[PDB]
């Protein structure tokens, strides 16, 4: 039946984005309920980014400086504060669109949709993994900044990511929503590194699972491992160390296909030291680590919101 | 910036997406203004599917026979007819929800965001195209039918799939909003074949260049060629005939680059004849063909709806 990167539907989400305005910086805002959050970088100019005192450059900002646009609707700003690297401003007006919510603050390695919004207004949605180095091989365009990273279980958004800003190497960095970063990036305009970027074994693992439950099985070979062999093999190719914890939450998808974890990862062991000799899987000439074992179950069962 | 796979915000379609029933076979139908659109392969059981005389089968039905329901309201039908493969429900309420809309019906090579969904209700969303066998690779499991494929400019959806099946193979068919397949492909439970699955060559070079945007540009080589030439390449290896259209609409790429199309069609038969070498292009690697021009543009300049 075919396996996609899928993103959470993202109506929910788009009616809580608006546009927040800072002198001449333009960028995205989340309204939930009367508090509207944004990177605190909305207050800074192109001279401040390069060496910003937060603090004393909010002292400057009143009530009436930002400009909170709701679609045309304009919100009337009664309160703002800093918490960590996000702005709240405190709004008149609950967002009557304001879905059931949760803030959280996720794992490396664990996935999210993406809503790229620019001016307040929905460009598209994809779908992400937090890298295990705290960054995210995103898609973000000048104005992004704001945009948010979301899951969705039933009714309940939980948002786990707004995007601050891109690095030299263009890749990503942001917060959670209570605008504490992920990784140790600094909203500050100075050269950063990211960390070695290593892949997500725990992912490659649910995603062959998912190969096999789709037809794709020519990569299964004859061998077994156990996990002290397999993690010299991962360490040697910049792969996570996988646990027991990891094995286990591989459990079901072991179940459906009656794989042994550690019979998948002698497979794996095998496509890591002899390649993929030009084929493919899953319709990838790369063994992709962005589908979490629950992703893999929730597309491959159909669960719905 | 980086170059993602991304879809439509989903939130117009979420809102007209309803769940049909008829005796014991439930699939999703498509609620716009007082009508409701679904796969008239609605009114047929297992038994009737291997054969269905769909004249026949629908005479037995009357419109209290139809249950229509959207999120928990029922809706009243007041009306029914068959419109080649699809089924047309008068309702007597006109869906609140409505966005403006159009249905258009696409060439193979376009692409469009699909919107899954099962018992009504929307279970995620991805990026696919037409190919040019008229099958898409999708990601649908049973009960799946009737979700429906769209693209949306600013501010108007415009619905051009709508999901029927999935073949032997384990790709998938379906119609457009007139209920009219693309291509060969007829709704009964017996084996058709899709026909050769071609590269969208013209695809392909919009990702090359939005590849050399991004900064990888280690497959730009020093040869150029022609139409002719390079067109003999591509039937060996089953790509799509490259056509002055093509050319000319790759002609605001061109210009962001400096890279002339001509250039580009031979930094793609190199890597045609000498495949990748073990590196990878934005991410992947092998040559995708799923964004078209548009969307380069689109992803990379920012438009929002
Ligand atoms: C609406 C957002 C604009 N904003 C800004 C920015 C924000 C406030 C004031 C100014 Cl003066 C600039 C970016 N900056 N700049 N230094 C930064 C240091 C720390 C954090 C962000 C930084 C920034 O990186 N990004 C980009 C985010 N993601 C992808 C991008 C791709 C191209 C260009 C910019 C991108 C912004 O969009
Ligand atoms: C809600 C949809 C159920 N429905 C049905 C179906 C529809 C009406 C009556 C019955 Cl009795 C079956 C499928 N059928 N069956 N013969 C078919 C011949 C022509 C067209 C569709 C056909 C069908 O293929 N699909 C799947 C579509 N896409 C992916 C699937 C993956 C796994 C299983 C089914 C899938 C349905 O979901």
């Amino acid at each position: 039946s075919g396996f996609r990167k899928m993103a959470f539907p993202s109506g929910k989400v788009e009616g809580c984005m608006v546009q927040v305005t800072c002198g001449t910086t333009t960028l995205n805002g989340l309204w939930l309920d009367d508090v509207v959050y944004c990177p605190r970088h909305v207050i800074c100019t192109s001279e401040d980014m390069l060496n910003p005192n937060y603090e004393d450059l909010l002292i400057r900002k009143s009530n009436h400086n930002f400009l909170v646009q709701a679609g045309n609707v304009q919100l009337r700003v009664i309160g703002h504060s800093m918490q960590n690297c996000v702005l709240k401003l405190k709004v008149d007006t609950a967002n009557p669109k304001t879905p059931k919510y949760k803030f959280v603050r996720i794992q490396p390695g664990q996935t999210f949709s993406v809503l790229a919004c620019y001016n307040g207004s929905p460009s598209g949605v994809y779908q992400c993994a937090m890298r295990p180095n705290f960054t995210i091989k995103g898609s973000f365009l000048n104005g992004s900044c704001g945009s948010v990273g979301f899951n969705i279980d039933y009714d309940c958004v939980s948002f786990c990511y707004m995007h601050h800003m891109e690095l030299p190497t263009g890749v990503h960095a942001g917060t959670d929503l209570e605008g504490n970063f992920y990784g140790p990036f600094v909203d500050r305009q100075t050269a950063q590194a990211a960390g070695t970027d290593t892949t997500i074994t725990v992912n490659v693992l649910a995603w062959l699972y998912a190969a096999v439950i789709n037809g794709d099985r020519w990569f299964l070979n004859r061998f077994t491992t156990t996990l002290n062999d397999f993690n010299l093999v991962a360490m040697k190719y910049n792969y996570e160390p996988l646990t027991q914890d990891h094995v286990d939450i591989l459990g079901p998808l072991s179940a459906q296909t009656g794989i042994a974890v550690l019979d998948m990862c002698a497979s794996l062991k095998e496509l890591l030291q002899n390649g993929m000799n030009g084929r493919t899987i899953l319709g990838s000439a790369l063994l992709e680590d962005e589908f979490t074992p629950f992703d893999v179950v929730r597309q491959c069962s159909g669960v719905t919101f």
